[PDB]
């Protein structure tokens, strides 16, 4: 009576994206186990952080007894330990576009590119990359709807003899009750790797002079425990996420539009130390470091030797998370993330929800402040997708959606 | 006339018989630029995986596929791993896009801000050392990448290639190059380079023991030899082929189509069985890649004198190289039908006008169920009112198809939309 849910998502999705996905998937499993069913879920490996550059664990990124503390998760690998075919691939898709649906369905592009029959109850794919893996069955089902609705499709007859099925293009479901208790429950339980968090810690003891003790963010073990509060303080730096890259392809802030915020900022918060979460090239930092007053000091995790990509951005952003004030970029899903950590330590509002500016509006538009939770319409949730079509929703008809459209993956 | 070096990459997701074509048009490309006097060499682009539903492996030679010495009669080529061994940075990439404003049609090109996706393949780390895929290698960087639009063919590529901006480099990568269409589709220099494209003699050897042994067939026999030496082809259709039938068998559908254009299981052996009574031929080569349970059932469904043959001897070759033996074995049959706008169809069609077969013989699609007077291809003959449209520029996202007419308007164009890569 063990039941596995694998899943995967568009490949062309960033890590941030894949962070929300799982929560989807998450509260799915635990909405199947509090109906009684005996779901496992299958922790997808992670692979390339840039798509101009495989099979990595999640132990490497999160702590896997936190996760297990919201549902029961294993690792692919200890996944296929157990020696059994997966039973079904089920890959979604989108209705050609507020009503909650799914239906089996011929397959629309791409989906006959990433899946191929070569036996009766033999298909092929890529399957995170491992050989010797394949699926007894697959289908494409039109699914509009959240973990809810993935519940439902879940416990269709048609698949009341697979232990094993695998949810391909996860990203098409949306949140249930975004923003709202098992929400953030999901979110709560993805602590980082504890190697990681004493890396990113050593760092910020040594070149920020900070630590949770003096900051008022010692966080409690095990996040159950967690009860909400404001009083964070956090160590003495301003902390930035800088993206110059616009994947919206208006939104940003020049070099010298983000010189005049930091220095505007660490006057007025009294702050002498930076610390910049970005990719800009080197040239690029140079310039705004020639562009800051000279008693301000940028800092950079770049002892990264031995760390994968990933570990790096998760770094980034835990120290981003620790800064007495954050300014993060417009829509960047890396920004959102840290915007929940520092929710998550207990930082007041005001520190956490910013967005910088573009040269030509200083009073741009600000992120929702979705706040952790333990009418008039609400604000619309953060796209489904970072790339290609997505939604947002609206809650308070007492529910509402809308395509949003970015660039090509 | 110093030497030069152009490298080029496709779209991911585009197909292996897409990307021959694609060589055509930059092999048209450098024998242009070097016809304009440019001392310029194609670098062969290295091979990924044949399958997308497969695990990237290590980057593969064209000798694996191609024999080099025939492509370097038409224009001096070096493989990539070959051009690395000189230390040659690379200097330029050029990712071509369309025009944002999109579009009758014009040929033009110009440096334009960087459509979607282009921001996700290249980085820049430092001033000067541009990240990207680079086929998969680790160190390699180039010193510039920016993105050109462009609206046309392998003359308008010479043409951006020879702009002054990039007359300081020796080395520059043109990345989407499907983006450009064919100079003079379906004529001598188009052809030259296809007839350049002769397959690994390894592949042939392999084929060639498989037509003596099963279908009773052999290059005196079928009068299918071909000259060593490509350049010394001459025109003839005398070629008559194995006595077997050649055919090319799709089950998916990469147009994703509303209404069928692919035969059922039951509706290929009724066209199978009766073209083989109309042909008095008993031996079927079928290539396809079809599961095997579908393989069996149209197996079962054959008249019991006929025999399907399938090269199944797969065990130290990749999937490209059977690809390709499949190929060469359907352009050896006595008759040949494909499938619907399949370029792996096209290429063997390509193949059967370089061996010489009557164009009856060649140009067939198999028919859906439900239209029995489907649509045939376009006669595209070798060559040493206004056209037919040319085959799309691309298997998926946007390309165009163009038409042509002589003398004593010469050229147009349309938009063909395909499925997502
Ligand atoms: C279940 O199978 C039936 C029979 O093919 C099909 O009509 C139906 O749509 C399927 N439903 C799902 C969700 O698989
Ligand atoms: C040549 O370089 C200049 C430099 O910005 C640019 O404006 C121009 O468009 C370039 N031309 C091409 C076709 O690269």
């Amino acid at each position: 009576e063990k039941k596995f849910l694998l899943y995967d998502v568009n490949f062309g999705e960033g890590f941030n994206l894949r962070r929300d996905v799982y929560m989807r998937v998450a509260n799915t499993v635990r909405s199947l186990r509090d109906s009684g069913e005996n779901y496992i879920l299958v922790l997808p490996p992670w692979g390339r952080l840039h798509h101009w550059k495989v099979a990595l664990s999640w132990r490497l990124f999160f702590d896997l007894e936190s996760l297990n503390r919201f549902i029961p998760v294993i690792e692919f690998e200890d996944f296929l330990d157990e020696n059994r075919p997966i039973d079904q691939v089920i890959y979604l898709q989108h209705y050609a576009e507020y009503v909650r649906k799914f239906e089996k369905r011929s397959c629309l592009p791409p989906a006959e590119s990433h899946y191929k029959q070569v036996e009766e109850f033999k298909w092929k794919g890529w399957f995170y990359s491992y050989e010797d893996v394949y699926s007894r069955n697959f289908q494409c089902v039109s699914i509009q709807g959240d973990s809810g609705t993935l519940k439902d499709l879940l416990k269709h007859s048609n698949f009341s003899e697979s232990t094993s099925i695998m949810v391909d293009r996860a990203e098409t479901i949306l949140h249930e009750h975004y923003g709202e208790v098992d929400y953030w429950k999901a979110r709560r339980s993805m602590r980082y790797s504890n190697d990681l968090v004493d890396v990113a810690d050593a760092f910020r003891k040594k070149y920020l002079d900070s630590d949770d003790k003096r900051d008022k963010t010692k966080l409690v073990d095990d996040w159950t425990k967690e009860k909400p509060r404001r009083t964070a303080i956090g160590g003495p730096y301003l902390g930035i996420h800088w993206r110059r890259r616009d994947f919206l392809y208006a939104q940003l802030p020049t070099i010298p539009g983000t010189a005049k915020i930091l220095q505007d900022l660490c006057k007025k918060l009294d702050l002498q130390k930076i610390y910049l979460a970005t990719d800009a090239p080197d040239q690029e930092v140079d310039e705004l470091k020639a562009l800051l007053n000279g008693e301000l000091e940028v800092y950079r995790f770049t002892d990264t030797q031995k760390l994968n990509d990933g570990q790096i951005a998760i770094i980034d952003q835990y120290l981003c998370a620790h800064a007495a004030y954050f300014i993060g970029s417009y829509e960047s899903t890396f920004t959102f993330r840290i915007q929940e950590d520092r929710e998550i330590i207990g930082f007041p509002i005001s520190t956490t929800f910013n967005r910088l500016c573009p040269d030509t509006e200083p009073t741009c538009e600000q992120p929702c402040k979705w706040k952790i939770v333990y009418s008039p319409w609400s604000c619309w949730s953060d796209c489904s997708v970072t790339c290609g079509k997505g939604m947002r929703t609206r809650q308070r008809d007492l529910e509402q959606a809308e395509k949003c459209m970015l660039p090509e993956c």
